């Protein structure tokens, strides 16, 4: 069968949140047979468990948060695109603050500390989530959509009237997340991070790990790891934004003008619609449509 994965060994990380600007300590354990991604308020008394589902997003007006009472976890969306990315089902992680570090801005940091640590494959078949019909969500021009497809792809389109300038496309039949997604890091424009500033937000910012762009240009002096390193982010956040499904996905994945807000409305519409989806696993790894890389 295609098995469920956990960490083979603990991952300890730390780093600073985007927007608190606050040390963050990041511990990620392995964790039981379908027990999924649960993020874990470690600095709190007791400890607040959010599982990484859907139904606990609070916030996406910037990144995707997870709520429980008045306690968050803010900017799940790359670590979450990471665990994705390497097929890894079950694990705790804990965090000593409301926000997962930012690292360089993409899941690059991520893939690189759990590939060390290494996976374990568990005594039990993982569970797909098989789209089974078109699903599309539209607010305004932005449109979000799964459509079936025996295997997992995802294409964004992205529309900036700007000079730096975006559309792609990405397989994982021949597409590695690891080497041609993981790696694209989080953009922002001057004009918006000085309000965010004066917001007092984004008080993490910085060139280790973002984008930035002027009305013209890139502003980083050492450049781009893609001439498409925009639009490839916007699809390691869309396979974060899915991966609250809390299984891998068989399936296609388009975005036009997408963000996390209307992923999340994706997300909630396919759950409510059943005919849309069902729960597969495979008991043969030799005729799924889709393949890991060994633990
Ligand atoms: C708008 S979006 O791109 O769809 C959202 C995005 O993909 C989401 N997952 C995400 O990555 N993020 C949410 C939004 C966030 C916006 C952002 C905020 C701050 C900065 C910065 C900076 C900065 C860099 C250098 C200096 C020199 O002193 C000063 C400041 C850059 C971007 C970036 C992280
Ligand atoms: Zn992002």
């Amino acid at each position: 069968m295609i098995k469920q994965r956990t960490l083979k060994n603990i991952i300890r990380a730390t780093g600073v949140g985007l927007h608190s600007g606050e040390k963050v300590y990041l511990t990620l354990k392995p964790a039981p047979v379908d027990t999924g991604i649960v993020f874990s308020r470690t600095d709190l008394d007791p400890v607040v468990e959010i599982p990484a589902r859907a139904e606990n997003v609070g916030e996406t007006t910037m990144s995707t948060t997870l709520v429980k009472g008045d306690v968050k976890v803010d900017t799940v969306e790359h670590l979450l695109s990471a665990m994705a990315g390497l097929g890894i089902d079950n694990a705790y992680v804990e965090l000593s603050a409301s926000e997962v570090p930012i690292m360089d801005g993409s899941a690059g940091p991520f893939v690189f500390l759990i590939q060390s640590a290494g996976l374990q494959e568990q005594e039990a078949a993982k569970k797909f989530i098989r789209i089974k019909r078109e699903v599309s969500v539209e607010e305004g021009d932005k449109r979000a959509v799964f459509v079936p497809f025996d295997g997992f792809k995802v294409s964004f389109e992205i529309d900036f009237d700007h000079p730096v300038f975006q559309q792609a496309s990405v397989d994982f039949s021949s597409t590695s997340f690891v080497k041609e997604v993981s790696r694209a890091r989080t953009f922002g424009f001057m004009r918006d991070i000085e309000y965010l500033r004066s917001q007092n937000l984004a008080l993490g910012g910085s060139v280790e790990n973002a984008i930035v762009v002027d009305e013209n240009r890139v502003l980083n002096e050492d450049g781009l790891r893609y001439e498409d390193e925009f639009v490839k982010h916007k699809i390691l956040d869309a396979i974060g934004d899915l991966y609250l499904l809390g299984n891998s996905l068989i399936g296609e994945f388009r975005g036009f003008k997408s963000g996390h807000a209307l992923n999340n409305q994706l997300l909630r519409t396919l759950i409510a619609d059943k005919d849309a989806w069902e729960v597969v696993t495979f008991e043969d790894a030799r005729t799924a449509p889709i393949s890991y890389m060994r633990p």
